[PDB]
DNA sequence: CTGACCTCATCATTTTCTTAAAAACTGACACTTACAATGTGGTCAGTT
DNA sequence: ACTGACCACATTGTAAGTGTCAGTTTTTAAGAAAATGATGAGGTCAG
């Protein structure tokens, strides 16, 4: 339009320098007549110019110029949950129920921790499922476990030591790489972590997964748990973090109570996750904190907002306020149990070479290969067979184990393709 | 003793009994259990339930079984040892004008049974679609020149700023605007880094003080200055760009607050447009325009800093859900964003004109410092009373207001100056709101 | 030989799953009205 | 005499609206049917 065409047509002379600073622009009320353009167009162009300060105007009118991967048939790892059996038509029914024109004032942020209903529901569910004592005020909610962990890191300080078990999930190493703190490895036997090693050391906060040990699946006894609680009881400024990795997926023996139940003097914090059950890409997590530390955190981090969208909070609290969470959880448990039974029975024949180690509960198995080939050749053959696999040597930074044990997960593989996938992998290995 | 009437099966009551007997201390270390047959006969129960309870006990660790022999306890216990009627933020966006029924259609179009293989996460940089449409929108609305692969996505501005802080280092010295938007100081209050406060006049940041000091990175808004609405001139922009160019380890960050709501003067080109030396990083927002509660944002980087960010944070995962990301990609793909933006622009212009015209009459004791563009206006009360008394009297009539005392490190003017916003006040209530607040005050 | 590891059988109560018709829904083309955009023309107060 | 800003009214065309319709979708009380806690009677193998 001419409205800004004149603006550009004159801006070219101010920028290029047809007239220097202080020189008058061609005219006022006369340039319009000479160019035949209407006066209003000139007025608009000059106002646009003085908006950006290309030309400065004296109060009385004078013009002062200014100077994942592309080709994979399959992939194996415990991260990928199964996705086909998600009841979309049950999610949409609550979504269209929660976001309606009538219900405004849910589009603006508030309750910096999270929606009060969501916190109350989480407290009730945790207390009546995992035996975890809690309070509605006690819980905090954020998006991704990473943000909660970084909040904890900034809350504690840069003057503490962290204990990470060597065969484990490569998270705390990657977080502590950036931060000043340093980590101390710890080996783990078939009954738990080397609590004797910890009590023979001056570590302060240690990262453990009592319910199920990634990836070997070992379950901590009561004696070692009691010893660890007494170890935390000794001093006044030591804390133990409990990670709820993959509970509620145990088949035979119900499920094991969480370590937070044993806490009586407030030295255990309950960390959890929410995106390895419902959706891998919905990004909700949660955390509980002991009364003094939670009170301090409330008094310390007032100015942050929530991190996960309020829409998701409301829709999901309405989703599992009615009770569909139990139904979905049970259906997933059944399908995963059947998948695991089929895979184990299929692989049972090659028992001389493949010793399955671990326990049934979980979403994955770890298998040791007694063949003479090297693990690099194994993974390269798997990828060259259009079915990539993820070895365990990356999950532990110590010396590579001579028997190359390769991790296998099956959440991604469809129920009807399990046998074909296993057959293709084993044919690739040359059996 | 045993009810048999509780919903929990004997498969659990037997466990409860044995657990309380072991933990109370009536069975010691290494003691023999009655195995399966004897206990099953004595308790007139099936073998299956007994073996299930015993195997479950073994799994949790109380007792250990040696094959073809009896159980043996492995559990030696030492036991322990008032009523806000009219909100006033210069941050709220209107709710009623929001087309929900256009959101719903895209939501139902994107998430279906066929659309699996999307619940699984990935591409923490953001799927190439969302990036390419956001880059195209920025290029054709703000004159910003950057390929799609530079941009990133994160949940809000705070997370992006924390990632940038970790990426750059703790040795730098940061610069902020005048007493104003209280974000960077609140973030740096927890980090070793330090900030150098500044003063700005009615035209913009004093670039001379910048060039006479050795600050490393300085934070300011080229398009609209919170809360005075000042616009930086071309001369000061050029001088700031030269100052950033002068050294080789100094960066300028650009934060456009509401640079798309300029009513008359089209859209002022963004500072990134003039950068040819690759020294500015763009910071935007999707939450001061569309929804203030979905928590989305975006940010742009130059090529070497892009490589550094790629090599440094390659093992994170985005905090923005793929559901919202894809549905909003579809939202802007067909052009509905422009229509929504225009509608909001027009309604906000009407609201501003109405409120200004209403406030015109009482010009004797009050003034208007803010300019036309923006979502809020700054006024001074020349009544002989302190700001805190005005705020508490505002509370006294169930209509609270938020002054500039918290915004200001110093004391600007003894006659209090107070910020008012109108994002969440309906059109047919502005007159009543202003009337009741003026009644609460001396007028 | 009594002692203890184990695998099927088939019984039961109470939760999950499937099919139809009857309900409310919302995309597609259509058209009737607006309405704020630029734009021209002709004013205005008050300087100097 | 040189130039502040405030009306008129003209135009194109995007946005705003009600209309009946063809059309995918949602709700319901059945129906049926999977699964588990439970009783039974066995399989081998040791010492």
């Amino acid at each position: 339009p001419l409205y800004e065409q004149l603006y550009a047509h004159i801006k070219t002379e101010i920028t290029e320098g047809r007239i220097g600073y202080g020189t008058k622009l061609p005219s006022k009320r006369k340039l319009a007549d000479s160019l035949k353009l209407s006066q209003n167009t000139v007025e608009a162009a000059y106002e646009q110019l003085v908006a950006e300060g290309y030309v400065e105007v004296i109060p009385r009118k004078g013009f002062y110029v200014q100077a994942k991967q592309d080709t994979i048939r399959y992939n194996f790892h415990p991260t990928h949950i199964d996705t086909t059996s998600f009841p979309f038509e049950q999610w949409r029914k609550y979504f269209k129920q929660t976001m309606c024109k009538e219900n405004h004032r849910l589009l603006l942020n508030g309750d910096h921790q999270g929606e009060a209903s969501f916190r109350r529901e989480i407290a009730y569910y945790l207390h009546h499922s995992r035996g975890v004592n809690c309070t509605p005020e006690q819980v905090v909610v954020g998006a991704g476990v990473e943000t909660l962990l970084q909040q904890l890191f900034l809350l504690l300080g840069e003057s503490k030591v962290y204990g990470i078990e060597d065969p484990g999930y490569q998270l705390m190493r990657k977080l502590l790489s950036h931060y000043p703190n340093d980590y101390v490895p710890f080996q783990v036997d078939e009954e738990g972590i080397d609590v004797d090693s910890i009590v023979r050391t001056a570590v302060d906060v240690v990262y453990t997964t009592p319910s199920r040990h990634f990836p070997y699946g070992s379950v901590l006894s009561i004696n070692r748990r009691k010893q660890l609680l007494h170890w935390a009881e000794a001093h006044e400024n030591r804390y133990i973090i409990e990670d709820d990795y993959d509970s509620e997926f145990r088949y035979t023996g119900k499920t094991i109570p969480s370590l937070q139940s044993m806490d009586v003097h407030n030295k255990v914090i309950y960390l959890g996750a929410f995106s390895k059950s419902l959706i891998p890409s919905v990004r909700i997590s949660y955390m509980v904190l002991p009364a003094p530390l939670a009170h301090l955190y409330k008094n310390k981090f007032s100015y942050y907002h929530s991190t996960v969208s309020r829409i998701d909070q409301q829709v999901l609290t309405a989703f599992m306020k009615q009770g569909d969470f139990e139904k979905h959880l049970n259906r997933m448990r059944k399908i995963y149990r059947r998948k695991l039974e089929k895979v184990l029975s299929l692989l049972k024949r090659y028992e001389d070479k493949l010793l399955i180690i671990g326990e049934r509960s979980g979403l994955h198995i770890v298998l040791v290969v007694k063949n003479g080939m090297d693990e690099q050749t194994l993974v390269e053959k798997a990828l060259a067979a259009k079915a990539k696999v993820y070895p365990l040597s990356a999950y532990s930074l110590e010396r590579a184990i001579h028997p190359p044990q390769i991790v296998l997960g099956f959440g991604s593989i469809p129920e009807d393709e399990l046998e074909e996938a296993i057959a293709t992998v084993l044919n690739a290995w040359g059996f």
